[PDB]
C-alpha cells in the first residue's frame, strides 16, 4: 500500500472520478474527508470505507461550506496531506452558436463558480493544513484544459483556467505546498451540465463517450475510471513526487498525439515485426 | 496602408492597447467600432478620427451592449471583418492567502465576467458578421495566460481560459471564422482591478522579467493586431497563439537576457 | 511597401517558401541574399530581382559557406536585418518501423545536419551583423516541430529541436537580436528527403499534400506559399514585432485546434445564422 | 513492490539518475539490464543486485550495441516491459557566441549521437520485445526540452527533439506501446560533456530555480519512472510530458517561490 498514513480531501468524491479516488486511495492505506452536495452518496461512501472516510455535505461554491470540510478532516484524521479538488460540471460541448442568449449568463455563472470557483475555494480552505503538513494540490483538469471539442467555451473556458490555477498556485504556494495537475480524458461517470441549459439531470454516462472515442484515441480504449485513480496515487505519495510542482499529467488515451488520418499509426506493428 | 476597407471591432478600445489599437488600425485605413465604458475617452478617440471611429458606451459583461456595439458598427460601416475582445480588469497580483474571505466571490465574478464572458459575450454577438464576412477574431491575452506571476490565481486563471477560447473557438468557427491570440506583455499601464479589491513596478524589476532589456511603448504591440487583421498574410493562422511579451517565457534564470557581453565577444 | 530598406539572409532561398519569401520580401522593398546549394535556380532569382537579390552558392551545413553567404551580404546591402534560416529535408514520413537498419544513422546526420546544424551555423555566422544591426532571427519550423505525423522521428525531432533553438537563442542573443520561430503547416514546395532513404530525387509538390489535408484542416484548404510569407513579413517589419523574442507562430491552417471527428465545428455558421 | 515480474531495460544506467532508476526498479522487484559504455560501473551495480540486474557494456549511439542489449535482456529474463532511453550527455551550457568555430560540427556530432540518436537506436532495438509485451518507453528528457538556459544551445535542441521523440513514437507505437516522457530538473549530478568541448551551481542560484527550495536526492525522481512502468497505474497515459524539476517552469519573476512568508501569513 502506498499511501498508508496519508489523508487525502476530495471534493466531488461522491460519485465518478471522484469515488473511485475515494476507493484507491483508501485501498493504499489513505484516509480520504469527502467534499460533496449529494449527502446519500456520501452516507454510502463512509460505510463504504468505515473509518477510513468521512463526508461533509456542502457546496464547492461556499468557501464556508468548503472550510467545513477542512475542519471535519482535521478533526477526524488530525491533517491534510493531498488535496483533491475535482468537482465539475460539464457543458455537453454545447457551442457558443448554441448557447441560448438569455441563457448564457446563467450558464457562465454556474459552470464556472462550480468548475474554477470551486478549486479556489478547496485550495483557500486548505491552505492551513497543506502548509502545516507540507502538502500537495493535485488538480482534476481534462482533455479540454489543453485542446478543443472535449466541451464547449464555456467548459473549455474553465479547464483551461484550472491549467492557469495550477501554474499560478505552484507558484505562490512554493516552497511549502506542491501543485499539480491530472487532466484525463473520457470517462463513464454520472457528469452533469447546467441546470440553465437543462442539461442538470443529463449524465455522461447516458452519451456513447466510449464509442465516440474508439477511432480518437491512439490507445484504441476508453479505460475504465479504476484505470484512471493511478495518476493521483502517485502525486499522492510523498517519496514519489517531491520534485512535482508545476507539472501537468495528460491522462486522456493520446488526445493529443493523435495522427491525422487515423488516430494511432502502429496498428500493424505486430505482423510487421513478426510477433 | 494595410487595413484599406477593413472594419474592425474592439472592446476595451477606449483606453491602453485598445487605445492604441483604434489608433494604429485607422492609419492603416480600417474603420473602428469601440465598446467601452468611459463615455468620456469614447468622445475624445471620436474627435481624434472624425468618421473613422464610432464610440459606443455600454460593458462588456452585457451581451445586450455588445449586440448594440455589433449593430452600431454594422450601420456606421456596413460590415465587421476582425473583432478584437480586448477589455480586461487586473487583480492587482492578489495572492489567495491575500484575498479577503469576505470578498473573494464578489472578485471572481467582476474579474471572470469581464475577462471572460466579455470576451465570449463579443464574439457571440458578432458571428453573423464574421460569418458573413469570412473575418477574424484576436483576443488580448497576457503573459499570464502562460506565465504564473503576472496576476494573481484570478487574473492568472481568466488569462488561461482565453487561451482556451482561442482554441475552442477557433475549432467551433472554422472554416469560415479565424481565432487567434496575441498575449501581450512587455507593457507599463494602469490595468484597473475590482472595487472588491484595494506590487513592484516593472521598471524595478526589468532585468529579472523582460530579455528585450526595454518596456516598448504601447504603439509597439499593434504590430502583431494588424498582422492577424490582414487577411493576405494572416490566412493560414487560426487557433496560433502569439506570445507577445519581450521573451518573458524564454528569460534566464539568473538574469533575464543571456547576451548583455555580445558586442564586447564579438568586438562591435 | 513595409520592408523598405531591411536586408534579409535566407537560407533554402531558392525555391519552396525560400524563393516565396524572397519573392515578398523584395516586393515590400527589403534586399535579400540568399545561401543556398542550387546555383542554377540562385542565378534566376538575382536575373528576377536585379540588385534586391545575392545568391550565394553554398551548403547551410558548411560554417565557412555560412559565413561567406554574411560576408557577401554584407559586401553587397552593408547590413543583415533579418536572418530568416529556412533550409530543410523532409522524411517523408517514414515510420522508425520502416528505417532500414542500415541506413538509419546516415538518414540521421543527414537531417540534422540540414535541419538544425545548418540553423546554428546561419546564426552563428551572422551573430556580428545582427547584433551590430539590432536585428532577428525567424526560424522556419513546421508543425513537426508541435504534433506528429508530419513526418517521421528524424523530421519530427529536428523540427522540435529548433523549437528548442528559438527558445535558446532568444535567451542568448538578447537583449541585442530577437528570434521567433514560423510553423507553417502543408506547402506545395520541392522539398526533398535523404538519399540515404532513397529520397533525395523526390519532392513534395510529387505528393498529394492538398488533398490528404482537406479533412485535416480546419481552415479547410492549404494554402498557396505566397498566403505564408506574410508572418515572416511581420518578424522583419522592426516597428512592428519589437516586442517578440521566443515567440512561436503555429501557422497551419489550425492542425492543433482540429477536432475528434471532424476537423472544423462551423461548417453549418452560415445557414445556421441566416447569413 | 509494484514492479513484480516486470523487466525494465535502462540506458545510462550506470551513474547518475539512470542508476538511481536501475536500483529503484530492482528494489520494487522489476530485473532490469542496462546498457552503458563504464563496464566497472556495470560491474559494481551487477554485484549489488545479484541476478536482478544484468549489465551489457556498449555505446548508446551504436544500433548493434542497443541491438545487443535487447538481445541480453531477452536472454536474460525473458521479455521487456518497459524501456527507458535515458543516455545523455551536456554541453556545460555553452553559448552559441562560445562554440569554437573550429569545434561546433563535432560536438553536435557528439551531443545528437548519444542524446537524440541514441534514443531512436533504443527504441528500433526494443521495438519487437515492446510490441510484444504491449510495453512501455519512458524518454529522460530535461528541464532544457521546454526552457532555455538549462543548457546551451546543442543540449536545449536535443533535449526538445526528445520531445518531438515522445510525441511522434506515442503516435508512431500506438494502439500497443505507450510512450511518454519525464522531465527532471532539480538534479546535482556530474553530467559529462563532449571531448570537442573544455556555469553556477545550481546551489549558488537556487532561490532563482527552484521554487520547492531544495534539491531533490536522486532516489526522488526515480518515482515517475516507475508509475509509467506500473500497467495498472499508467494505462491512459501516451504522449505524456511530466515536468519533474522542481517548478522551474513556474517559478516568479523577482524570486522562484511566491509562497515563503505563508506560515506567518496562517500562524503556524
Ligand atoms: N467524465 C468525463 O468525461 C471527464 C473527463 C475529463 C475530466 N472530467 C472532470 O472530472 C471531474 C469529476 O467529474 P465526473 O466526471 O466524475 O462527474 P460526476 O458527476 O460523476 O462526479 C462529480 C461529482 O461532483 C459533485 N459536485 C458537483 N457539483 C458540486 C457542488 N457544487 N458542490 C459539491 N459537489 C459537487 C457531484 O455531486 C459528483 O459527486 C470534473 O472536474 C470533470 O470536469 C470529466
Ligand atoms: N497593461 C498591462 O500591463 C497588460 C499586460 C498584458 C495583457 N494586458 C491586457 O490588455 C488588455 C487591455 O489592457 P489595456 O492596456 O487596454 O488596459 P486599460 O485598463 O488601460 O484599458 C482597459 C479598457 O477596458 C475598458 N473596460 C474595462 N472594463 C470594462 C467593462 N466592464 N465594460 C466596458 N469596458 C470596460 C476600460 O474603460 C478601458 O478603456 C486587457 O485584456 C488586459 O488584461 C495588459
Ligand atoms: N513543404 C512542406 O510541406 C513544409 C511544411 C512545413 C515546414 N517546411 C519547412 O520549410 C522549409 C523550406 O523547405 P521547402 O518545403 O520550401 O522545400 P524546398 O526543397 O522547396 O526548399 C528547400 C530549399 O533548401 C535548399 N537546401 C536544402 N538543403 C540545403 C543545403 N544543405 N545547403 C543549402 N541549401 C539547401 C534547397 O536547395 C531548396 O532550395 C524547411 O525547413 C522545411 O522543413 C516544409
Ligand atoms: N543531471 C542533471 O543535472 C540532469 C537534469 C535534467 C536531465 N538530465 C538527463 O538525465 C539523463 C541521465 O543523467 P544522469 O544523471 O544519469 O547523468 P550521468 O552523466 O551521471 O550518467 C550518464 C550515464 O550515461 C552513460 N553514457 C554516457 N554516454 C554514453 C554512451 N555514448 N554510450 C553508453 N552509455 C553512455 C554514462 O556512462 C553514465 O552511466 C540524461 O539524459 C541527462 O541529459 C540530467
Ligand atoms: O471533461 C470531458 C468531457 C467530455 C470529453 C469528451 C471527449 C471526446 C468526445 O468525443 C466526447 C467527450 C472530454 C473531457
Ligand atoms: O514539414 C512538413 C511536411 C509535411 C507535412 C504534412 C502534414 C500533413 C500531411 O497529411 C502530410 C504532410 C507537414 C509538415
Amino acid at each position: 500500500m502506498k499511501l498508508t498514513g496519508e489523508v487525502a480531501l476530495i471534493t466531488g468524491g461522491a460519485s465518478g472520478l471522484g469515488r473511485a479516488l475515494v476507493d484507491r486511495f483508501v485501498a493504499e492505506g489513505a484516509r480520504v474527508a469527502v467534499l460533496d452536495k449529494s449527502a446519500e452518496r456520501l452516507r454510502e461512501l463512509e460505510v463504504a470505507h468505515g473509518g477510513n472516510a468521512v463526508g461533509v455535505v456542502g457546496d464547492v461554491r461556499s468557501l464556508q461550506d468548503q472550510k467545513r470540510a477542512a475542519e471535519r478532516c482535521l478533526a477526524a484524521f488530525g491533517k491534510i496531506d493531498t488535496l483533491i479538488p475535482n468537482a465539475g460540471i460539464w457543458d455537453y460541448s454545447t457551442a457558443l452558436a448554441d448557447l441560448p442568449e438569455d441563457k448564457i449568463d446563467a450558464a457562465f455563472d454556474d459552470i464556472f463558480h462550480v468548475n474554477v470557483k470551486g478549486y479556489i475555494h478547496a485550495v483557500k480552505a486548505c491552505l492551513p493544513a497543506l502548509v502545516s503538513s507540507r502538502g500537495s494540490v493535485v488538480f482534476t483538469i481534462s482533455n479540454a484544459g489543453f485542446y478543443p471539442n472535449g466541451g464547449g467555451p464555456l467548459y473549455t473556458a474553465t479547464k483551461h483556467a484550472v491549467v492557469g490555477l495550477v501554474r499560478q498556485m505552484a507558484f505562490e504556494l512554493a516552497p511549502h505546498v506542491r501543485v499539480n495537475g491530472v487532466a484525463p480524458g473520457g470517462m463513464n461517470t454520472d457528469l452533469r451540465g447546467p441546470s440553465s441549459l437543462g442539461l442538470s439531470e443529463q449524465s455522461i454516462s447516458s452519451v456513447p463517450l466510449a464509442d465516440m472515442l474508439k477511432s480518437v484515441l491512439p490507445i484504441g480504449r476508453m479505460p475504465a475510471l479504476e484505470e484512471y485513480t493511478g495518476a493521483y496515487v502517485f502525486f499522492a505519495t510523498r517519496g514519489d513526487s517531491l520534485p512535482a510542482t508545476g507539472a501537468l499529467l495528460n491522462y486522456d488515451g493520446g488526445m493529443g498525439v493523435r495522427g491525422f488520418l487515423t488516430a494511432a499509426g502502429g496498428a500493424d506493428l505486430p505482423e510487421k515485426l513478426n510477433i
